[PDB]
């Protein structure tokens, strides 16, 4: 009761004490995801066991302090999230064999190469740009396949033994602070003993509609390649799908859209022509923050960002990041920046990371965080969303003589569902594949087909050709190789529609009674209303639990599937009859894919 006096001046001196601590270890990191060597590897590890070394007395000391016993909230929140070791909790020796684990895979990821399909002389091929130019592009199947197969036989494959050591490590150090396994782990970020089933229960709603989407892709598919390579009843060969990793569809968009002479929104080859450049890209993602009363990049961004891949032979993490360095306006984006509409989106995206950075860099260190993983994630696709909009695009230029009629509506509706709603069902695989693993559910011997079966379950999706249990794949995504929590991304992608709508009403950018602001064509670029709830919100970082800081936002506590329903609602009634019209199969047979 008394001893909160002395505890408060602890937790001042100690956050700040963390902050520079963590500076020196993120920089070690950055470092290292520059540019990847021996040398820096050794460096960046061995930095974080010292720090880790220093967590684990800070979690002994705070037995010292009754601070159940406390009456401030804000204070047993403070200690609470110093108690939280993470992988620290482990011994000195087994936390250095985790971290040796994470960059062995970490850098096999970045490091893949491939030969040329064209020419095995020219084998110098990454993943970024060489191989996702392929993947998003070319439309000869099998090309698409032999790609498919070199890719995910290094970038996953190759890393089998080292990914079974870190779900032991990870499994270790879960147990360690009290968790069952690492699931429950990364589930305690959301501070909800009932997230999951939550989330069960809005992807249930939601599936009817992707359900659709799945069935029309598919015949427009088969009316392309033909019946020999895509069946009407089985599920997608997913190496037709634009993307390496099938997550999003919108880069198949020209052969797949319900309006085929109507436009189809790509502003990329408007960019090359009118001289775009990454340093413009992101200079125009900080108008629209700026725009929206929101923050000014600082002079630091500018200096120490890198925004285009580097032209020297080094080796390095190109998945694009936003990094916080824990000082005063200390912050950068790591980005291989590309000019084209997506990487627009991708920029947008980085940027509002580095906006919630910003927005609570006031705040104690433990609280320099997002209000749940999946918060930090949406701040970035609210803003893509205006910026997608036809409304949007025409303004800076990009869009031209175009005509907004229903079928042009419901291309875009379309396009923008082969992101948003294609995608849901590939975040839920991807931890639910992780979760088991974690949990202890399946036998080392099944591990690769329990990660195909979820993807043909939810998705309706299948390798290219025939794999097995020689085969190890979930690692050729990046977010697996790297350890980085996924379900931070299937929450965004509901929440993020529930910011978007709000914003959008408080920019008097819709009216679901008025025809002439339709949510799907929502700008917000220029609103002081819609910018001032986001920093109400932003600016709490993980000061309160989350649900106080979407009450903040726009006065709702619940994570909720109706708005992105709302804004998908038009597709769905086009579609479902569109479906019915062309005699469309819906759903798929199991996979034959993948051989026990
Ligand atoms: C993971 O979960 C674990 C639960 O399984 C948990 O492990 C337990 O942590 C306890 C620490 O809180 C620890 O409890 C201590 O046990 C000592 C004796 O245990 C020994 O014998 C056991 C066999 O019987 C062995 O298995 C052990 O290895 C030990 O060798 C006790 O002597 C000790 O006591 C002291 O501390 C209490 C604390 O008092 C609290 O604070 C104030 C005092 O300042 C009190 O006024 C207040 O009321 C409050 O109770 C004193 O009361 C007492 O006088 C002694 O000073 C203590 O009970 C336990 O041993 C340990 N393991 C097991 C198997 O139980 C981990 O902590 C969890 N990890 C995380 C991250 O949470
Ligand atoms: C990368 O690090 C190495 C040492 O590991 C160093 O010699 C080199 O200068 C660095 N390269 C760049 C481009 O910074
Ligand atoms: C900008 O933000 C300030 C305080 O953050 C607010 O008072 C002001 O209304 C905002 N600007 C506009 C034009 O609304
Ligand atoms: C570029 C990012 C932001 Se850290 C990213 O990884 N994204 C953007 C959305 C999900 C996802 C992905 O790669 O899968
Ligand atoms: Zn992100």
């Amino acid at each position: 009761v008394k001893e909160e006096i002395q505890a408060k001046e602890y937790l001042e001196n100690l956050n700040k004490e963390l902050a520079k601590r963590t500076n020196v270890e993120t920089e070690a990191a950055w470092a290292y995801g520059s540019n990847i060597t021996d040398e820096n590897e050794k460096k960046k590890n061995e930095i974080s066991a010292e720090l880790a070394k220093f967590m684990k007395e800070v979690a002994s000391d705070t037995t010292k302090f009754q601070w159940r016993s406390y009456q401030s909230e804000d204070l047993k929140r403070q200690f609470k999230a110093l108690t939280k070791l993470g992988y620290a909790a482990l011994p000195e020796d087994d936390y250095a064999e985790l971290l040796d684990t994470l960059s062995a895979m970490e850098s096999n990821f970045a490091k893949v190469k491939v030969c040329d399909y064209k020419d095995s002389t020219k084998c110098d091929l990454a993943l970024d740009p060489e191989i996702e130019e392929v993947i998003s592009k070319s439309r000869d199947h099998e090309e698409l396949a032999y790609y498919w197969r070199e890719f995910y036989d290094k970038a996953g494959t190759a890393v089998r033994s080292q990914f079974e050591r870190y779900v032991e490590l990870n499994t270790k150090a879960a147990k360690l602070n009290n968790f069952t396994s690492g699931a429950e782990a990364w589930l305690d970020e959301y501070e909800d003993d009932t997230f999951e089933q939550q989330l069960e229960d809005i992807f249930a709603d939601i599936r009817p509609l992707y359900q659709q989407i799945h069935g029309y892709v598919r015949f427009r598919l088969r009316k392309h390649y033909g019946d020999a390579v895509v069946s009407e009843t089985g599920p997608i060969p997913m190496h037709l799908l634009g993307n390496m990793w099938a997550q999003q569809w919108s880069e198949i968009a020209d052969i797949v859209s319900p309006f085929p002479e109507k436009p189809l929104v790509d502003v990329s080859a408007e960019m090359e022509k009118q001289g775009y450049t990454p340093l413009k890209m992101f200079q125009m993602g900080d108008d629209f923050f700026t725009s929206m009363n929101l923050t000014k990049l600082p002079q630091d961004f500018w200096d120490k960002s890198i925004i285009e891949k580097p032209t020297d032979g080094r080796d390095l993490v190109c998945h694009a990041s936003a990094w916080d360095f824990y000082l005063t306006d200390d912050v950068r984006i790591k980005q291989c920046t590309r000019v084209t509409q997506d990487q627009l989106f991708t920029v947008h995206h980085e940027l509002g990371h580095i906006q919630y950075f910003l927005q609570y860099q006031h705040q104690p260190f433990v609280y320099r965080t997002g209000a749940n993983p999946g918060f930090h994630e949406a701040v970035g696709d609210v803003l893509s969303l205006s910026v997608s909009t036809p409304k949007h695009l025409e303004k800076i230029g990009l869009l031209k003589d175009y005509v907004r009629d229903d079928e042009a509506r419901i291309n875009q509706l379309f396009l923008t569902a082969l992101d948003k709603i294609v995608f849901l069902p590939f975040a839920f695989t991807m931890d639910k594949y992780r979760w088991s693993l974690f949990r202890g559910e399946v036998d080392k011997a099944n591990w690769n087909c329990a990660f195909w079966k979820l993807r043909d379950e939810y998705s309706g999706i299948e390798p290219p050709v025939v794999r097995s249990e020689k085969d190890f794949d979930a690692p050729a995504k990046y977010h697996i190789s790297a350890d980085v929590e996924y379900l931070r991304y299937l929450v965004s992608f509901i929440i993020q529609f529930q910011f978007y709508k709000s914003a959008c009403i408080k920019a008097g950018q819709y009216d679901p009674d008025n025809v002439e602001l339709p949510l799907d064509n929502c700008d917000i670029y220029g609103s002081a209303a819609a910018g001032a709830a986001f920093h109400n919100m932003l600016s709490m970082g993980a000061s309160k639990p989350w649900p106080d800081a979407l009450e903040a936002f726009n006065g709702e506590r619940i994570m909720s599937g109706k708005a992105i329903a709302e804004y998908f609602e038009p597709l769905r009634v086009w579609l479902e009859a569109e479906n019915i019209k062309n005699n469309v199969h819906i759903g798929w047979t199991t996979s034959n894919k993948c051989v026990s």
